[PDB]
């Protein structure tokens, strides 16, 4: 891998670039360092990644880029807490992040409820996220695609549970309950990473941290990536108006003037608390929280 | 098919949604109700639809969405006049609507004349529309694609004539002559649906009604769909300027300020008269005309 | 080929139209006139073109359209100086123009340097242009794709050198040195087209003339094509800001107000001198220089 990449890829605020045919190679490098070169047979791994790529749709935000972006943050976190996680947790978490928003259409779980989409019926809650996980299992079941074929039956099942759990946590609606719980448990000292239940919740926050990691990049990246996600939200807002429903101001394109305020409110109520709590639990994740604040100050500089 | 769809799909102002991989299933449902489950062998029908889909290009307006939209209106009209049409007319009209603007490039017959396109030479008048029909026959001749293989030789030929005739009527230039003729014939009581010549002209107006049915949707749908068609017209206007020709204000992107007036003039001169005459001939088609007027009032509310 | 095309395709300011599936046929016509019908076996030639088409990416400016546009200018120049070039130079120059910006991503050699892209390492200078040529050889080596299989070993090698040389000259950074040299040599009468070294440099200027030939079209074409290239530059400018680097005002989308001035400065410093020197050396290329000036006056009419 090129010289500037090797150096900067260890940084939290890294951007993966505009060259799509490098991302597969970038991801493999992250796996070969955090996990190891023995972890996965390489032939099977590329085959897997190509298929995951194939099943990300060409939407503005929730796309193959995001997937690899989200995965890299998880790599940074893994590299700065190398002593904390097992072989199977490092294997399963990078993979989870890559598959975490598979076959996403660019519509929230809200919109899939009110459209009466077949997926809403099949999955009552966390619609897209269970889909994302089902897609993941489908891709694993293709021939030459079981990247976990070295594993024993016992180990295979645990890593699927990690991945299953992790992906679900990316449902932003479950983050709030999960953080408030971790906040309590840190302050009272009851939080303990040898307790599998506690361990799950931290990983959950880790996944939320990564899912939002566009707010921990440099300002030019954070501001341009904002255009992508509004492209999706305004589209979903247009489809709400088609249903006759009034969409919330976050998705109404006729309220671009209220964007600065919304970003302000979103950092205060969600982004900052996320990285605040994450830093407490994993001190080496400070840069995410710092970079987050820098972008919060820039949203103020607008208004 | 999902609960909200079953209910609302019987409504004229229905929108088919942003999910492409439902449209095939929606269309089949419309066929299985208006026509019947025996009408078409299902294996052959999907194969047919997939190929029709494949031959719609990715243009802003005249696309796979429009095709299915236009087809649904025809279904609503069929369902509210179930007693008027034969087996072969219901078979052939939904199919015609789906294929009616096949392989459309997003350029009018006007622009294909002045570019000296090979299609202009091959079809002097109604260039795109004969193309649309030729495309349709090509798709029917593929193996496993003759959805009319149950039919006798006699019946097959008639349904092709229905489809041939119907598609041609979508040429907006032929609508004016066809309406004025139907207006006369209704008022003087000479109009008679047992006269095959009269029958053809009504179907013609039905196809024009469906081709324009974006003006009979709810206001948010009608207004956003407007953006799509101007995307095409302004592109064609750009290609005129490339030829050195001055394009008409409908296609000049430098005259966005004249859009409200143009829509006003278009409803008065074309859209309203179309649905006015259609209501007289088929009373159950009132909702289209009402919805049309509601959108006319909204264009006034602008200026 | 259609009547209006036959006529206008001999004109310098010709536009190739918005119909992609004609461009292959247009290009073959240009080859069959300037070069001849014996030059290339037709089966192999289409196969070649389809593959070249396949390897142009869907970027705003540097795309399959540009390639065919650039190639046509070269055809006009060839047709108005028919007595000056050999069989192998006519074969090789149209082909070179079609392949000249193969697999272009829409990023300059500047951006590929600062991203530390693998191509920057492989080709120190003229990064994209050597790539373009390598792509060309790759496409020639496919089975049924050696359009130069009639040629003797001797002739094949020379035409590859013509193509190699020509493509490299499209690197705008090498144009300045090449023009200043030709300017001197014309005025002092030392310039001589029987001297292979001099011959190369003229061809170089010819390729630069063609690469920029969007400035020698009619004004509506020149002005709209401008939107395409800024789409690319502003994207590259966005990727610079992502790297933390400040991009030059040509690529900063926040400076759209400085576009008129930039186009002004670009015509004076590059475009006009190019066609000025080209006219001196090949008098029949006057129309390019005239059309160029007309577009320079229109940029003044803005400010
Ligand atoms: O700048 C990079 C983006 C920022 C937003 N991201 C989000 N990810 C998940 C959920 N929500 C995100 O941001 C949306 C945009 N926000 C809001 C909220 C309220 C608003 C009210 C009015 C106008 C705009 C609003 N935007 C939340 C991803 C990275
Ligand atoms: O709102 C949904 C659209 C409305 C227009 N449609 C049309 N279908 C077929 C033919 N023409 C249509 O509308 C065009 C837009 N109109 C005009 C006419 C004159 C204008 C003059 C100046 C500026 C804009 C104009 N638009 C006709 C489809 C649904
Ligand atoms: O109008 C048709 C285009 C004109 C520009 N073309 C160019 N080709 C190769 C290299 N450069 C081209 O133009 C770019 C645009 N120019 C500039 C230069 C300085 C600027 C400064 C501020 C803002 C915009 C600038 N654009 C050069 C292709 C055809
Ligand atoms: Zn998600
Ligand atoms: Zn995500
Ligand atoms: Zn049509
Ligand atoms: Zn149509
Ligand atoms: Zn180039
Ligand atoms: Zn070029």
């Amino acid at each position: 891998l090129p010289v500037r990449l090797c150096k900067e890829i260890e940084l939290f605020h890294f951007d993966i670039g505009p060259f799509e045919n490098m991302w597969p190679g970038i991801f493999v490098y992250m796996v070969h360092r955090s996990c190891g070169t023995s972890c996965f047979e390489l032939e099977k791994l590329c085959r897997f990644i190509m298929s995951v790529k194939k099943n990300y749709r060409r939407v503005p935000y929730h796309n193959w880029k995001h997937a690899v972006t989200v995965a890299h943050c998880m790599y940074a976190i893994l590299q700065n807490n190398h002593t904390l996680f097992t072989d199977l947790e490092r294997k399963g978490l990078l993979i989870a992040c890559l598959c975490h928003d598979l076959d996403h259409r660019g519509f929230s779980n809200s919109y899939l409820q009110k459209f009466d989409h077949p997926l809403a019926a099949l999955y009552s809650t966390s619609t897209m996220e269970q889909h994302h996980f089902s897609q993941t299992v489908s891709i694993l079941q293709l021939e030459g695609h079981n990247i976990f074929s070295t594993l024993s039956s016992s180990e295979y099942e645990q890593v699927l549970e990690i991945i299953r759990k992790a992906i679900i946590a990316t449902d932003l609606a479950l983050y709030f309950g999960n953080r408030k719980q971790l906040e309590e448990m840190y302050q009272t000292g009851s939080l303990n990473l040898n307790n599998q239940s506690h361990r799950d919740r931290v990983i959950g926050l880790m996944m939320t941290a990564c899912d939002l990691c566009s707010v921990t990049k440099l300002w030019p990246v954070t501001k341009l990536t904002a255009n992508d996600i509004y492209a999706e939200f305004w589209a979903e807002g247009d489809e709400m108006k088609k249903l006759g429903i009034q969409p919330i101001p976050m998705m109404d394109r006729d309220k671009k003037d209220e964007v600065p305020q919304g970003q302000l409110g979103f950092y205060n109520a969600v982004a900052i608390p996320c990285y605040t709590t994450l830093t407490q639990i994993l001190p080496p994740t400070e840069p995410l929280l710092k970079a987050c604040r820098d972008n919060l100050s820039q949203w103020e500089k607008v208004i």
